[PDB]
């Protein structure tokens, strides 16, 4: 079927100064983070997925308040996920089917895409998301200020070669059993140039030459047991450092972290507030899955209520923003 | 160089009826043998790597002949890989960058690449790659009889969407520490219909809608420990009736299963063989890294001698052969 | 970079009160073209389009004119978005939208297409000369008869063009008054071509045409003009030689007028003394017309014509009256 | 499905020793053109080119006379891929290369580029009408000198075509005999244009071309022959009046032979007397010709034009020589 290329929606949809600017200095802002000149949290927070793109700008201006009000402390950018992975099938995510029905109106979806995240950094709220598929990305790219390469596709080649191209810093995952080495390889192999196969803004397949990517860092997202604890950072710390990459660090609450009680994310960030408050040099983020309503739904039936990965709801949100903040003001002063 | 799109090759390179008649009956008898309708061991043998078609030539000669005199025991094809995927950073095979010197000439490796896959199907010599790239099956897919989807991108949903567009048989293989589940869930995956972005003939990027393939199986491949044995292919057996499909799989001989030590290739084949006398009713193949001449090399100096990983020469493929057709009579006529 | 023809059409689909317009309309002057109907096609507007907001004006005046005189005359707006120059200059809205030489033509095919749109949504069938070789595809679909210019009817590529048009097409007479040009024209673009053109995905590609079966020729002055019986009865009878129709149009301006806008009246007065005595082969006219009378350099007057001058909105009341009376008459008999 | 530009590049690359003579040759052209020097342009060769194997014999002997009369005479050969027909019939090798209505293009555009790059490889340039819009980036490398035909000159898109062009070009007077048209066409083409065309990848794109500075005249007859020496003098004040270069070229073909190719020989006749005695305004001919003179309908004879009637070699030699020495005269005054 019959795809526009990326420069008829960049045509209709152009980036504004304001936008540009926005994603520019976030993605400086973060750069900062991973190379350890700056010891603000940069917190990943929001929907497991975008279903629609109505609640996703109600909750952005709830997050927006806080953004503000936690600058000192906390680097807020949210969650605007629009491509997920399955298990085996099921729903890709918003650009690959947005009308939820099995009609794959990708055409739509991109363009729906594209105009949230003009729209979210229009208001001042910076997005990220995983970039999963080859070819989406030349559609909205320059409308994201962090990437994440997830957990099951962390190990490919061709994954690691289009973050290598990204002109956002990137965070790769480890891999769902638990694997550290897997995202650590690919900091070093995204870091340096590759040649290989990609399609231009005008919709043609070519060679494209990248100068590689020097934000990278990892996620410690769970396992077979969860990673997120001292042990577990100090560990991979090591190991960052042994292969002579940025040993700061993400910890993913949610997932395999969180395991079956979306909860248990509370959990998880105050222990993460708790190493913080200790020393926690090694950390310089987090990511949270939120919503404005907690848990998850098979069916959209409730607004502002995950089609995916259960979520903390708004109060939890609060809080869970709070003591964050509240911690990394005191590793701040120290 | 601007990237020439598939229909420049096929054009100077059109497949030929002869070609075009080995690749469609021997796909049907790989299908035959996933789905147990004949008990023939499938062997997928040859380099790890192609990076000289001369040798690759002269090997598949020599390999024509034993694929004749064991015909109705074996169903031997060549490993013709083109793409190879790294740890980090790399040589990234025939394709990418077919003068080894890091010029990244990929015209000249496309075309290489169909040249040697249309050469090798007239002498009656059926050819397999591992399917890494996106963009690249366009050019010489329609050559290909079977395909492997790497452990490092069988989790991968970009690959799974890619098998379930191919017309061969896929296999998945487990991942890299030894799960077997992703390439159960791949099947999965793959099996089914899907929509995404690819690019056409003509080299542009389009929406493609894919039937699903009816004709993927597991390979084992070992992970932190070889998973090669009877109790493991038993294991991997009751698991894939338990997910509801086809419980006939593939061993590879080479890579974790012999710990990278090409010389223990041919033990593995022996409890192979072992498996297949005592009963094996769940193998229907297997794989083995084989070239002219044993070990490897770091430069292209010694002719038909691997530069990725160490292969088996070709006195040991002979008597590799000669055991496994032996061994397969026997479960054949029980 | 230049967005591909499927851009455009995503963000302005043809409606299906456009789609029906056109391809009724289509239909209406293919019977003129064939002799099955005698309503004459007048193709009436500005010599280019220049400004969308006075061309919407004058659309919605005409439109009152067409309604009411649907019985006689099948009234059709010039839309011309492209000009042939004699050497170099304007060549209109498509290739220069902004008129200060930025060409911005990705701006000019989406105005152009919106034009079209909005013209057909309410009720007002388009016309334009088919100029260039590859916007066709950004509009086409919206176009009810297009113009080969007198300047290119003796090109190939132009003919080849009009064999694939889904639309009845008039060729021109040359500058100087060669009629056999655009008799050859209807030979050739009556029959099946291949030839290179581009998708509307932007891309190039090899096309085969079917070949149109409802060209025919207009009369557009030469060294002398054109337009009277005894040209009208010569022109027939050459092209019942060549074996194609011998129903033609007649253009009032150009070389018809002598390039004096004043003088367009004085031929669409000797056309309907034509229709009044017997007009046969005549099944069209074509009148360079606008909101306000003359032409200008610069777009300083609104309605007013950048390119050649055009009558007003009053004389353009008087002539189509004028031709609507007369060819009552003619098809009374 | 159409092979872009690129597919037939990769194929085809164009060698040193091309590059070199296509480089020299246009300069060489573009020495006569602006009156620098005072050798003969000899634009000479069949009228179209069918079989590549009897275009490489001509060449071949044609390329000793090249050789030959070096001092006196610029000699490029025809080699014309597209042909205009006055209705509908054979458009070239490259629309329809097996001769049998299969309109085979990609095969006939890789015949043409490989043909082309096999002359100029053995030292023989190349010339070419350039009539399709979209063919020229597959072998415009290859190309010394082009032509816009007699039927394309006022067309604004062959204009637009011409500007971009890296060969000097030639623009014919109009079919009844118009120059105005040639003269006009030179002032369009010298300018930059903006308009949409395709790339080497066969993707639509916007081009902005510098201009053609090498643009000159060609007269090949009309109603009446105009190659006579009161001809030549009355179209050499009008490029003057003009601005442009009063250096000029004469087809001895066409409708200067009254399409008669056994009138050619009077024409250059002419042309040699009116060399022997001035003509100074003079800096090109063109000639039909082929291995075997007349034409036929189907390609029964070898060597014998499908198009247009040309000389034979015999004739070939005789006017050559003819040419050379009344420009060797011309020169040593
Ligand atoms: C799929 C995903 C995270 P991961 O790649 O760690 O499983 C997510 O944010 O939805
Ligand atoms: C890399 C590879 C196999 P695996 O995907 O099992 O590591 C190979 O055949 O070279
Ligand atoms: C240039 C033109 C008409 P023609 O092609 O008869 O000169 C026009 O309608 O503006
Ligand atoms: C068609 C042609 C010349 P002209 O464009 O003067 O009629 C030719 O050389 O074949
Ligand atoms: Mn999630
Ligand atoms: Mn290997
Ligand atoms: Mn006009
Ligand atoms: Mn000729």
């Amino acid at each position: 079927k019959e795809l526009l290329p990326p420069i008829a929606h960049l045509y209709e949809l152009p980036i504004s100064k304001e936008a540009s600017g926005l994603v520019h200095r976030t993605r400086q802002e973060i750069s900062d983070l991973v190379h350890g000149r700056d010891k603000r949290l940069l917190v990943i927070i929001g929907p497991c997925s975008i279903h629609d793109p109505k609640a996703a700008l109600e909750y952005a201006e709830r997050l927006l308040k806080l953004r503000k009000q936690y600058e000192n402390e906390l680097l807020i950018v949210m969650r605007v996920y629009f491509e997920k992975p399955r298990t085996t099938v099921g729903w890709k995510g918003l650009i690959n089917d947005p009308h939820l029905d099995g009609t794959f109106d990708i055409n739509f979806g991109l363009r729906q895409a594209r105009s949230l995240l003009l729209s979210l950094n229009n208001m001042g709220m910076p997005a990220s998301t995983e970039f999963l598929d080859m070819i989406t990305p030349q559609y909205y790219a320059d409308l994201i200020s962090w990437g994440a390469i997830g957990a099951r596709t962390t190990e490919s080649q061709v994954h690691r070669e289009l973050a290598s191209g990204l002109s956002c810093p990137v965070g790769f995952k480890n891999g769902t059993d638990g694997n550290l080495k897997i995202a650590i390889d690919a900091i070093g192999a995204a870091s340096h140039s590759h040649h290989f196969l990609s399609v231009t803004k005008a919709g043609h397949s070519a060679i494209v030459h990248t100068g590689g990517n020097p934000d990278c860092h990892v996620i410690l997202r769970g396992g077979k047991e969860p990673n997120y604890d001292a042990e577990h950072v100090s560990e991979a710390a090591e190991q960052l450092r042994a292969a002579g990459v940025t040993d700061k660090l993400m910890i993913d609450c949610s997932h395999a972290n969180s395991r079956k009680d979306y909860t248990r994310q509370m959990e998880v960030a105050q222990d993460i507030a708790a190493q913080l408050e200790q020393d926690g040099g090694n950390i310089m983020g987090v990511m949270v899955e939120s919503h404005l309503v907690e848990g998850r739904q098979d069916k959209p039936e409730v607004y502002g209520k995950s089609i995916t990965d259960a979520c903390i709801g708004w109060g939890a949100t609060e809080e869970l923003l709070a003591l964050l903040a509240g911690a990394n003001k005191k590793r701040m002063a120290r």
